[PDB]
């Protein structure tokens, strides 16, 4: 699993409040956050699909 998928979500600095979607990695699904809209890390995703493709696990 990439090493990004165990991190938890990281909101950053930025003042927006956009929802997205991390890995939780002790649920095995994926979560929404509030994200501030700009320095991603990258447990951060667009949709839930998008998270369990890339951190779901092989």
């Amino acid at each position: 699993r990439p090493d990004f998928c165990l991190e938890p979500p990281y909101t950053g600095p930025g003042k927006a409040r956009i929802i997205r979607y991390f890995y939780n990695a002790k649920a095995g699904l994926a979560q929404t956050f509030v994200y501030g809209g700009i320095r991603a890390k990258r447990n951060n995703f667009k949709s839930a699909e998008d998270a369990l493709r890339t951190c779901g696990g092989a």
